[PDB]
Formats: structure tokens, sequence, C-alpha cells
């Protein structure tokens, strides 16, 4: 039978092929949307691999006539209506260990770039700035702050959040976290302080860093209201999902100095541009193009795991044989 | 008597005044060199405070007719001929706890900026780059590498080096160090691996970071010869002293890709400019203007310690009353 497996928003299937060569016909669509996908794929695809760059609504999903499984090459699956997918008989899986430490390292890099102003100092030198005197050094590095004794607030203490917490302690951070879905006790296991409300987290944190999934109940978790609950001159870091932050409220905060700096690897509308959107003329901003996850080893790893999940689905029974189905 | 105390390469003495108000006449010179200092100061100054931006040769020192003590506001004193100073009856002191953790944090920021390419990714976005696909993300973030299992080589395991080592372990770095002046055993105390030669360090290290003082025997420690001993595609970080590196050899290494990236907070000639010198057209480079040390708290702390050292000298006996004399 050699069922059709399609890589939707990509053009390279080299890593996956050795794992699927004997049990699937593999093709790619290099599509940013379903409009771009061929009827043949929509009609015949039994399995699908996708990254974060394409979104599948129920309407998009309904276009697939033979699809039995979607595997996200990555951990986040907010870009798929998994509920409707399941109702349509489509299992959806992810790769949860995808770049856990890469993302945590990127998160720390961002935090350190804010506290040490390293990225901005480099930018200034590129622009031609000459820093001769100690007085000039202090002025150009104005805003740089000592880390020990500072409080880092983590929102979402999952895989990445935990990795971040452990690293943070090594710098002298006092680590707090807010995660309403976790059971009692993790705070004791990892030597952290837990707070029961988002407001508590924001109220006691000098630097806030997001590490929660994007779900039905936390769109614009950071908004006009909750930004006001953040400490004066606080930092914000986001390597989770752009939808978590109202970039309008963040822009205004940065301009008013209510927030001293922000570091974002994800944004409401991606790909990101410094010339398009609310953050266009916002100061004290660091941004990266959703690359917190990336390393060659990580990229290969998650693709290999995703292909194995596809193989388990074809060679076995759905959803019993699946390792990481997130819509049972 | 109220002896004269002069801040040579600065214009602000506000932090120092409350500590010296009753025992010294305090003035500033805002001088980049002795040519800029008034004869009155050269003739009458009994004590001097200075940063890193002015250098005192024996000839410069001979211009001081009443000078009994110099205190470096900072740890490094390579900018003073301390031997000749001592021969001329001039005690020289420093502030050794100056920004230890600030500098270590900056060092980690730099390391993480190289491994995660965060600063360069931001630079690219500022330049207008749009990163839409996963394929584009990999290409633009090409060079980003997983940290766990990587070997960080530390040259100079002093205060900053040790602070860096501890932080590095939290990221999964295998930490090695080379420091020929340390006694047996520190490696066991801190859980590190020690090597006996610089070549060994360079040969086994994916990322090399400098944390040694600049002295008579390590000018251009990194040179055409020793760069060849470094691993292929290795990283280099320097927050110690610019004189430690032959920037000609480093430039050639970066261009040839022998060295994948370098992060420098210090340089052979400071202030640094991307338009002037061997590193002008060198790729994969991060640079900051000797600001690794800076935080408001750190800046105040070291100035307060330096003033207290000045006070101990005036109110007591030299060099017995001194806390941090480095030229007994
Ligand atoms: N930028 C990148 O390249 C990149 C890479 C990996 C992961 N991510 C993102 O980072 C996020 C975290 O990934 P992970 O692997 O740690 O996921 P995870 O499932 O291990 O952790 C998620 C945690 O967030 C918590 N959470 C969910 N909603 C919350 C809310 N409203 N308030 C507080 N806590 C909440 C959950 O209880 C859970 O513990 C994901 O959303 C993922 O999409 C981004
Ligand atoms: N860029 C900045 O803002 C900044 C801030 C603080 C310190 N620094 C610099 O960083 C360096 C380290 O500072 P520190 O406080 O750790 O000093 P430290 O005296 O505590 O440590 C110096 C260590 O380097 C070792 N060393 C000296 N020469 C060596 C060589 N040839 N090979 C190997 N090891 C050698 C010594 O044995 C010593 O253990 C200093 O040179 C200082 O000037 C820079
Ligand atoms: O963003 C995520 O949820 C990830 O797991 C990282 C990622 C990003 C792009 C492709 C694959 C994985
Ligand atoms: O560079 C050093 O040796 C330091 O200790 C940091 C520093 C830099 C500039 C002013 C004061 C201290
Ligand atoms: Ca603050
Ligand atoms: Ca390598």
């Amino acid at each position: 039978h050699m069922p059709l497996v399609a890589l939707l928003d990509g053009r390279d299937c080299t890593v996956e092929m050795p794992i699927l060569k004997d049990v699937a016909t593999v093709a790619f669509c290099d599509a940013q949307s379903t409009q771009e996908i061929h009827e043949k794929v929509l009609n015949e695809a039994v399995g699908a691999l996708m990254y974060h760059t394409i979104t599948l609504t129920r309407e998009d999903l309904e276009k697939f006539k033979a699809l039995r499984i979607i595997v996200r090459i990555g951990s986040g699956f907010d870009n798929i209506d998994i509920k409707s997918a399941g109702d349509l008989g489509i299992a959806v899986c992810n790769v949860p260990a995808a770049s856990v430490e890469e993302t945590a390292d990127s998160t720390l890099c961002h935090i350190l770039n804010l506290y040490r102003r390293a990225t901005w100092l480099h930018q200034a030198l590129r622009e031609g700035t000459r820093v001769q005197s100690v007085e000039q050094i202090r002025e150009v590095a104005s805003g740089a702050a000592r880390i020990r004794g500072e409080t880092l607030g983590i929102i979402g203490l999952g895989r990445v959040g935990q990795a971040v917490a452990l690293r943070a302690k090594a710098f002298g951070f006092n680590v707090l976290f807010y995660d309403p879905y976790l059971s009692d006790g993790v705070e004791r296991a990892l030597g952290l302080q837990r707070v029961s409300t988002l407001q508590d987290l924001l109220f006691h944190s000098d630097c806030v860093t997001l590490h929660c999934g994007l779900n039905e109940h936390n769109h614009h978790l950071i908004n006009d209201f909750t930004v006001k609950q953040m400490r004066q001159g606080a930092f914000l870091v986001n390597t989770a999902r752009g939808g978590l932050v109202d970039e309008k409220a963040l822009a205004q905060a940065l301009k008013e100095g209510r927030i001293r700096g922000a570091a974002l690897d994800v944004h409401e509308s991606e790909p990101f541009s410094f010339s398009q959107g609310p953050l266009k003329d916002a100061p004290n901003l660091i941004c990266t193009p959703h690359a917190a996850w990336y390393s060659e080893q990580a990229s290969i790893e998650m693709r290999e795991e995703a292909a194995r999940e596809i193989r388990r689905a074809i060679t076995g029974r759905i959803p019993d044989s699946l390792k990481n189905c997130v819509n049972k």
C-alpha cells in the first residue's frame, strides 16, 4: 500500500526517509497554507508532518480525505485544532523533548542580554559609537543590573521552565514560578518558590519569563491589565508563544519605561519584522526569529522522533501505538 | 594638612567624597594621559585614584613629586608599572572583588551569544531579514550548536574564572582549566578538570575563554602559533585583557573559519571601533566596549572600596594598613 505521508510546511525530508522508506510514500508540499497543497495530497495523505509555520483549522482539516495522523515536528501544537482533528478521526502528536535545553539556553541568553545589555552594546558599536571613558561606559551600559538577589518569575514550569530555573539559580537568581496545572510538591523537589496567582508572580518578579503552552485560557496572558501588575522597570522574556502577549500593551510599556526591556523569540504575527507592527518604534527590545529551539543535533533529533511516530502509526494501531498523542 | 587626592582619568568623585571628606583634598583631572594633568596635581598629589583608561610608565610616575599611593578602581593593574612605582616609594593597590559576578555573567552572555547566535540573529532582523520557513531559520541560525557535552576551556581560574566555571556546569559544559600559578587541588575542590599546558587546554576545548591577568609572560598568549593549536571551528571569548590576543591572528582565523566565532569585551587598542583595526572586516564577531564589569551596584562598590583604601593609607602607615597592595 505504501500510504502517502506529506511534509506540509517544509521541502526537505532527508532525515525522515531512512525511517519511513519501506512503509510510506513520502512527499513534501512546502506550503504556508492549505491553499498551496495539491488535491492529490489532500485526497490521499494518510499521515502528515508539520512545523509551526502552517495552521490547521477544522475547515483546513476537513479538506483531508484520508488523513489519520498529524505529527508536529516540535512541542507546541497550538497551530492545530486538535479537538476537531480528533473528532474527525485524526490523531495529533508532538515531539515534547524537542530542543528543551536549546530553548532554555536561548532563554538564559536573552535574560543575560537584558541584564548585561550585551546585544545592545554590540549594536551601538556597529553603529559607530566610541566608548572612551568610564563615564561613557556607564552611560551606554545604563540599565545594566546586578543579577544576584534579583527575582526571576517563571510562568509555566514544564520542561523548559524547569531547565531555565536550574540555570537561573547558578547566577544567584531567586526563582519563583506560577503554574496552576501542576500538582503539589514540584517546588520542593526542585528547590523553588511557588505562588498561587499570576498577579503574585508579576508583583514579586524583576524579570518575567514565559514558558507555558498557548491554550484556550491564556491568549494575551500579558495584557494592559496584567502589565500594570508588573514591577516598575521589570524585564520580560518570551520564548514560548507570541499569542501570550498583547504587543500593543508591551509597546506602550516599553515607551513609558514601565518595562525596562523585553526579549522575544516569538511574536503575535510571524515572521517578525522590526518595520511592521506595534513594536516598530518600541525601545529596549531584543528579538530573534523563533530560533530558540535550533541546533543541528536538536533539529535532527525531533525529525527522527516525528518520523518514528509516523512509522508507529502506519505499522501499528492508532492511537494505542503512539508515544506522544496529545488528543486522545 | 588635608593631602591632595586626585582622580586621574575621571570627572566624578561623588561616591568617594563621603569617605575622604575629612582627611583629604579631593580633585579630578579627567585626563587620558599625564600630559593632561596639571603641574599642581603632579607636584602635590599624595594619593591617586584611576581606572583602566590611563597608563603610568616609570616616566609618567617620575612626574609625581609627592605621590605615595595609587589605587586602581578595578582589579586589573597592567596599566601601571607597579615595579617602578614601588621603587619610587609608591604603593599600588586594586579592588579585587570588583565586578566578579558581573564579569562572569557577561562572560556567560557572550558564550551563549556565540552558541545560540542570539546577538547576530537580532542584528539580522534589524537589517530587515525576514525568516518565514524552518529552512530559513536553520540557514540564518547556521552555526548554532548544542551546549551539553561541549568542552569549555578556562584560561586563568581566579575569581572570575571560578564564577564562570560554576555557571558553565549548569549548562552541561565539561569544564577544563589551565592556570600554571595555582597550587595543587583547586580542581578537586570545585569539581573541574585541570590540564598542565596551554596546548592541552586549546586542544581539548570547543570554546576558549580568557580570565587571566595581563602580565610579563602572556602578551599575545593567543597568537599565530597557539591559534593553530585550537580546535577547528572553536569559539573564543575574552573579557580579561585585549593584550592577551594578537588580533591579526584572530582576524585571519575568523576569515578562514578556523575559529567559528569570537566575543570580545576588551581589545588591543581601546576604545574599540569596528571601522579601525585588523578586526575591521573580520566575520562572526561580537564586541562590547569593556563593559563586562558594569552594574550600578558594582560601580559604587569598587569606588567605595578604593576610597577606603586611600583613607587607610592617609590615616595609617604604608603599606601595613593597606588591604590590597599588589606591589609589596
Ligand atoms: N521558541 C522556540 O523555539 C520554542 C522551542 C520549544 C518550546 N517552545 C514553546 O515553549 C513552551 C513551553 O514548552 P515546554 O516543552 O516546556 O512545554 P511543557 O508542556 O513541558 O510545559 C508547559 C507548562 O506550562 C504550564 N502552563 C500552561 N498554561 C499556563 C498558564 N496559563 N499559566 C501558567 N502556566 C501554564 C503547564 O502547566 C506546563 O507545566 C511551549 O508553548 C512551546 O511552544 C518554543
Ligand atoms: N572586562 C572587564 O570589565 C573586566 C572586569 C573584571 C576583570 N577583568 C579582567 O579579568 C581578569 C581576571 O580577573 P580576576 O578578578 O579573576 O583576577 P584574579 O587575579 O582573581 O585571577 C587571575 C588568574 O589568572 C591566572 N593566570 C595569570 N596568568 C596566566 C597565564 N598565562 N595562563 C593561565 N592562567 C593565568 C592566575 O593564576 C589567577 O588565578 C583580569 O585580568 C582583569 O583585568 C575584566
Ligand atoms: O516552537 C516549538 O514548539 C518547538 O518545539 C521548536 C521548533 C521550532 C521549529 C521547528 C521545530 C521545532
Ligand atoms: O577591567 C577591570 O579590571 C575591572 O575590574 C572592571 C572595571 C572597569 C572599569 C572601571 C572600573 C572597573
Ligand atoms: Ca530593577
Ligand atoms: Ca564544534
